């Protein structure tokens, strides 16, 4: 007395095909953009490309697999396992790519001087290839023996008339829910997501601390100038100049144009320090006044450029954090439903329509990343226009 299953099946299959088309087109555009623009050919975008390659595979393979397993067709149980678990391989690869992007950005903001020598393209390719191997091993673990193939639903397999060694290919009949909850969700998805949260929190903490240190050195420069102009004793000028020389060397610790600026600044401070040690107070004050011209024509240019670079790193890290957040938004509902199915056997199973709504939502994650790049990364957006208009 239920509606014919092909009616709801047609809606589900049509929606899945719409998602596969959008996932392929958008992520092919991302890969094409990185190929054409050398400004997008950095190590960070090598993981973005691996991220896009997995989403392309979601539309090409994982979504046709999901359509197949929804029919419950008779199949050899290990072949049904591969059909059911291959999306876990792709998803695990994206988790590894997302974690590497956060680590790459944390390295770029914590030690930017050592970044290009530490994070190279060759090492990135090796990391990516290793993570794909681990993704296959993690996602296909049920094929190694952790499955319900040894406990088949004989009622379903007889009613559908499956042959010997065959089962009705249904996800929750062949894939153990304890694998899905403890192994896949808790260990392989939830824990890495929490690690990404901690890395991005450390990224924003590092940026906030460095931006405050730039303003601290800047105000230390201007406040000690007022101390010298209103000083009366020679030691007052000397103590204020010693603290400027520390804040000057600690601020540097066309790139030589900024190095030449601190050379003038420290040189003038040493000039005023020599006069202050001699007892000359008026001549030491006038020498310290020369620091203002160096501050305007040099030191202020470094502050605003160093501040601009840090603000770009904050904005870029926020964009990459949105991608992690949308990943969790798309996949957590399916994981949470499996937790209810596993941990509350007295709860009624989530209805059929909610199951496939959660499945469809997890697939839409393969569509959203190209939109994040187009809206939040100007280099991607301008390359997208160039590809499309020509
Ligand atoms: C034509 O079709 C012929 C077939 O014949 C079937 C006969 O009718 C079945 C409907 O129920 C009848 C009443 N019986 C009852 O017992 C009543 O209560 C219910 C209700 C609904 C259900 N669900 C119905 C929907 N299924 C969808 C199968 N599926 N596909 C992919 C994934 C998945 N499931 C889970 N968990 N994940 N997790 C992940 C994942 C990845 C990363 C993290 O998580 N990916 C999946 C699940 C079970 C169960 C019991
Ligand atoms: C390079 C790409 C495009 C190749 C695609 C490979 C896919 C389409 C192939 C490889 C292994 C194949 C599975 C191997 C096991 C059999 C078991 C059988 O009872 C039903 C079909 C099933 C489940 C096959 C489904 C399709 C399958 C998953
Ligand atoms: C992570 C963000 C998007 C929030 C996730 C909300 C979803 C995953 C939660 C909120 C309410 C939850 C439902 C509340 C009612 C129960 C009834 C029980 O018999 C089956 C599970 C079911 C149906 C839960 C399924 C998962 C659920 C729908
Ligand atoms: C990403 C953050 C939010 C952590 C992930 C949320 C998960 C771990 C939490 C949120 C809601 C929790 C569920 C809330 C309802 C209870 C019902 C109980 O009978 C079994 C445990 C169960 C089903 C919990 C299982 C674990 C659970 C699904
Ligand atoms: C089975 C599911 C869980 C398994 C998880 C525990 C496995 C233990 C450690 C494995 C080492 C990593 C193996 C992957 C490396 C593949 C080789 C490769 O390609 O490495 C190229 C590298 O750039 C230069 O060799
Ligand atoms: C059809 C294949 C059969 C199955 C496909 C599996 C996933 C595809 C794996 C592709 C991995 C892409 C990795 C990548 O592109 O990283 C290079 C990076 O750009 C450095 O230059
Ligand atoms: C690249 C395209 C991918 C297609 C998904 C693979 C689809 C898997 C096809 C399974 C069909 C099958 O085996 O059906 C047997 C049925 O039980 C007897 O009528
Ligand atoms: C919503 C779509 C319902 C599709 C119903 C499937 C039967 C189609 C065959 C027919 O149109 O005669
Ligand atoms: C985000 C986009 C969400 C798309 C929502 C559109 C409808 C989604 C799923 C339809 C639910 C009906 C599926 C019927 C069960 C499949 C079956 O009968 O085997
Ligand atoms: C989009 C292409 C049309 C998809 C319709 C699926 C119907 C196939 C079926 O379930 O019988
Ligand atoms: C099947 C996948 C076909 C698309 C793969 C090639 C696109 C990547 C690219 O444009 O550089
Ligand atoms: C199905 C297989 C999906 C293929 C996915 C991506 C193709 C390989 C990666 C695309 C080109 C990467 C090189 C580059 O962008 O610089
Ligand atoms: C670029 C290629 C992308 C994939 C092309 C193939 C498109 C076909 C999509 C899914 C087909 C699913 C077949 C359904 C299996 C039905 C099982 C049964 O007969 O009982
Ligand atoms: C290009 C692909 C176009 C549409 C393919 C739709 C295939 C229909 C799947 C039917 C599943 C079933 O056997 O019930
Ligand atoms: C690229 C090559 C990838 C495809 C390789 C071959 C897939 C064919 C395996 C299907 C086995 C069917 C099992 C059975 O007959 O019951
Ligand atoms: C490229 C990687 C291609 C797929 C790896 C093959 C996974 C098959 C595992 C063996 C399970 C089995 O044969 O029963
Ligand atoms: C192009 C990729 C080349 C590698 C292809 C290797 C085989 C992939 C399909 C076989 C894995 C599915 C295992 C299920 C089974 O064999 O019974
Ligand atoms: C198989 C060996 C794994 C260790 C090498 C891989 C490097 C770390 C990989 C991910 C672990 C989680 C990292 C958590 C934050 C690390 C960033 C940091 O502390 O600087
Ligand atoms: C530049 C780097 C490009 C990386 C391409 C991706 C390579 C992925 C290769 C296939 C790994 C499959 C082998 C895993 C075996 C264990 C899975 C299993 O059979 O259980
Ligand atoms: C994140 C990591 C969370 C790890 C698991 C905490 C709860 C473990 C479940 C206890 C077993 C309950 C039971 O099934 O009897
Ligand atoms: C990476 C390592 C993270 C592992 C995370 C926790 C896994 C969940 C542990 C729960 C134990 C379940 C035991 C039980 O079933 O009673
Ligand atoms: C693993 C991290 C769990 C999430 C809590 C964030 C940790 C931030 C680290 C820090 O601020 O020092
Ligand atoms: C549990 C949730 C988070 C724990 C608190 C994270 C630490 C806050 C930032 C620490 C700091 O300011 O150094
Ligand atoms: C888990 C929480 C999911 C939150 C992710 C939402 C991203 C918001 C970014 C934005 O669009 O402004
Ligand atoms: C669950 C962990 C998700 C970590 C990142 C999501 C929140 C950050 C954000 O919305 O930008
Ligand atoms: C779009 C929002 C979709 C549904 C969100 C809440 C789902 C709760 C389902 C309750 C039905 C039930 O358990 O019987
Ligand atoms: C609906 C699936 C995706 C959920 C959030 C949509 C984000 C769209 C966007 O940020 O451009
Ligand atoms: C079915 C696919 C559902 C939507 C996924 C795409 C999310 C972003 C699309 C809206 C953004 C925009 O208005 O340009």
């Amino acid at each position: 007395d239920g509606a014919p299953p092909i009616m709801g099946s047609s809606v589900y299959i049509t929606v899945e095909l719409a998602i596969a088309v959008l996932a392929i087109l958008g992520n092919v555009l991302v890969c094409w953009a990185v190929w054409l623009n050398s400004n997008l050919q950095n190590v960070t975008n090598y993981f973005v490309v691996s991220l896009a390659a997995a989403d392309i595979a979601v539309g090409v393979l994982a979504i046709p697999f999901a359509i197949t397993i929804s029919t419950g067709f008779c199949a050899a149980c290990h072949g049904c396992l591969f059909i059911a678990c291959f999306v876990l391989v792709l998803t695990q690869s994206k988790i590894f790519s997302l974690l590497a992007i956060a680590i790459d950005r944390y390295i770029a903001i914590r030690i930017p001087l050592r970044y290009n020598g530490l994070v190279t393209g060759t090492r990135a390719k090796g990391i990516i290839a290793i993570c794909w191997v681990l993704s296959f091993a993690i996602g296909l673990t049920p094929m190694l023996g952790w499955n319900n193939c040894g406990q088949p639903k004989e009622g379903k397999n007889h009613s559908q008339g499956c042959g010997e060694g065959q089962v009705a290919c249904l996800f929750e009949d062949v894939v153990p829910m304890n694998y899905m909850v403890y192994f896949n969700f808790f260990a392989c998805v939830l824990v890495p997501l929490l690690l990404m949260l901690g890395v991005y929190l450390r990224i924003f903490l590092a940026a906030r601390r460095q931006l405050a240190d730039l303003e601290d050195n800047w105000e230390t420069l201007n406040d000690n100038l007022k101390v010298i102009e209103k000083a009366d004793n020679a030691a007052q000028v000397k103590d204020a100049l010693t603290k400027m020389r520390a804040a000057a060397l600690d601020a540097q610790k066309e790139m030589k144009d900024f190095r030449h600026g601190f050379d003038i600044l420290v040189g003038q401070i040493d000039d005023a320090l020599k006069l202050a040690n001699e007892g000359k107070v008026k001549e030491a004050q006038a020498a310290a006044e020369q620091l203002k011209t160096t501050r305007n024509a040099y030191i202020q240019k470094y502050l605003e450029r160093a501040r601009s670079t840090l603000q770009k790193e904050v904005h870029a890290a926020k964009s990459l954090a949105i991608i992690v957040g949308l990943f969790a938004l798309c996949w957590l509902p399916l994981h949470i439903i499996n937790c209810f199915t596993f941990f509350c056997p007295d709860c009624s199973h989530a209805p059929l329509w909610l199951m496939y709504l959660a499945i469809v939502l997890s697939h839409t994650n393969s569509v959203v990343n190209p939109f994040i790049y187009a809206y939040r990364i100007r280099e991607f957006r301008q390359t997208f226009r160039k590809i499309i208009r020509s």
